[PDB]
């Protein structure tokens, strides 16, 4: 079952955000800590288009896709991802991990159904390192 | 049971209202999260009683009937929806839906009682649509051009609000920006921008070019 | 007191419609004579400009949301 | 048997293209026309030799390389294109296509015999596609204002000109062309835009309402 | 004559649409081209800033009771 | 069979809409001329988009839809219309006159195959119409 | 004489493209040795802000057709 | 000093390269990070002018080399 992240730590995150920056050190914490449960590709979804502006949100969002296809290529190059299956039915596509896949278009909660806790992961890690190279990029 | 929203997160979400606006993302996003479980007609409109200011709440509930009666022809037009049954004795009229059916009017809990869960999702879409409508109703971007001593990041920051809280459709954002900051984004960075020895394909992308080879000044 | 409220020369619409139903809402008048008396008072109220924008409307405007849209729509920017 | 093109017709279509251009619609309306049967490889070299000048025509034989290169790909991806055949022996390479196979080089009849109808359609198609990229290629929006002098009309014609002959999808032409008629086209028409009774839709009824409540001066 | 007609420049509104409307109607024409004749001669009459008056009309009108409702209107205080 | 106009005579027809206007008998004759023979909905709208500027194209497609939209309101208000057929199925849609239905998008052939003779010349007394109420409007 | 043609200050791109590929083509090279000629005549004439502009190609450029768009798409429009 | 070195006014570009690379090359650095040194210091250091113009390198640039080629090419000549 999902549930959302509260609007009220995102919205104290987003204040940090705005008056901190992007890149001190205690606004990496922050996110670190909203990051902390493996969150759904609706979740950070949002959590990025709510705590960052409309350019960094571009960046973020193509950062996010170049992370995720070097985890599909890594994934590919080892049938053991905890993202991945043993056979090849299983294999884990960018549709999925963006959350484009069918079932999941828009619906968190059919998202959470059919994810895998690896998948979750995966992005979530994938989203912190776009984030990290993002904030290194915008000052 | 019914049971009510905190008084607190409605205070909360009515500070949020009050100082960032109504069409914020960060608005929209509270709003999404007080619109997670089914609501009844009593607390949404409690609720836009409590958020909204007077003439915002009466847009709003002109366009809230207005979904709701699209939402009717719809449920006339396929007896298999989900705030209807398969007799005829189900269909769902317009007093159900606003709840001023019988047994209804004022009371909340008699209404928990006889309204469905496809009745309660469809007033909740219904509700978060029409909110959409007058958030987008109550407050240019080809008006936009980078200023003579304006930073690039700004203009891009202003572009892209304008552009994404505006009446295209969620398909057309990213051509525009980048053409309005190819015809925009006076002639330094026009030609910057020309004179790219890649393609570049995504707003990031411009962003990111510009900002390394920008004239430092 | 509502009959006694103006739009200044200076003041946006929104802050008119706002006070104006504030304070028509919040009066001794019936439930039932609110919306008509809100109607009659943004057409002789709210200053010339908006007074023939909303006189010069092809279609019938027969709500305080509906005039208040319309009028936000068509309004001079300035 | 292998009919060539009358001279007649390819010097009006080189005249057409030498004073029109390669991007008006009139052109673009006389290449459909001249290429309506399906053209053998030779037809369609010396046609694109002689109508264009000689750099377009370098850039012609790059893209139609591309788009042909395009249309293997997917006749590989693909074993029932109407120019492959069932088993192995029959697929298409790009020989055959650009008319470079054995049998083929330089005789237009022998090519008219080994060539499939659904490879001269493809030729055909790929032909077009190169032209309009070409055209495209060889000749801002965003830029356009009414010139204080300017009549409406005129405005007008130049917008919806630099909107459709441009790189936007056919589905954003319209909305792209209100919207500028509503931020460019001088404050005077723009409050005559705004305060319009009636909600315009469409670029010619907003063209059609401006006429008539014009400013005659 | 009523393709004679001309509005003054002191002339008010009212009186040349009465003027107009007398001489339209007391003429030869027949009774079912009296009402366009009318209004196109209050477009082409009627001298420019009320015939700019009429032409930027938001709506259409088609009858001279509206179009002399909508200048009596939307007329220039003077 | 399809058979295109040539285009000698659509260019013709251009410049003279382009020197005499859309309001000359002259150019009226020209289009009469031009409309002879039942023409298809590609036919007469690639002659429009080429012989008419944009603006005014607009404005023709806008009157030709309105125009097909008060034909097919005296279709469904008679059932013997030439284009229409004496049993339910072969009554006439919009996206049949205006070239948008199925087996007919883009292709002149199949539209040619499907379409009735009453069709055409419904179709074309539309568009000869829509022409002249905007060559009225224009100017 | 193709080895004595330069783009002029004033003069367009595709017009100097235009008279130095028909100068190319219409002398006594062989067919083989068109192509290499005009892509290094591209870069050594064409006055030094497309010299540059060439020279300064993350892509590398092996066609006169793909040059001239990248020159045409890359250009100071002026 | 290797961090002390600047482009002087009057000095060309491939004096002060010679000079950067000569004192990175002959210190107390690892091999592993004289490159990057060598191309933060050509970025930082070389007056403002050669900094603008590797600024705005349409090109990423990762080498010293191809920062000198790169600077060589598109100098001001003077």
């Amino acid at each position: 079952a999902w549930t959302p992240l509260e609007p009220k730590l995102i919205t104290r995150l987003a204040d940090t955000v705005r008056t901190k920056g992007l890149r001190s050190p205690i606004t990496m914490a922050e996110v670190e800590a909203l990051m902390s449960s493996p969150l759904l590709p609706h979740d950070v979804t949002n959590l990025m288009r709510v705590i960052l502006g409309p350019a960094p949100y571009a960046l973020w969002m193509d950062a996010w896709g170049v992370q995720l296809q070097t985890v599909i290529a890594a994934a590919t190059r080892d049938p053991r991802h905890p993202a991945n299956g043993q056979g090849r039915g299983e294999r884990t596509n960018l549709n999925r991990l963006k959350g484009l896949a069918d079932g999941m278009v828009g619906n968190p909660q059919g998202q959470a159904a059919l994810l895998r806790p690896g998948e979750l992961v995966a992005i979530t890690a994938s989203a912190l390192q776009a984030f990290r190279e993002v904030a290194r990029l915008a000052e």
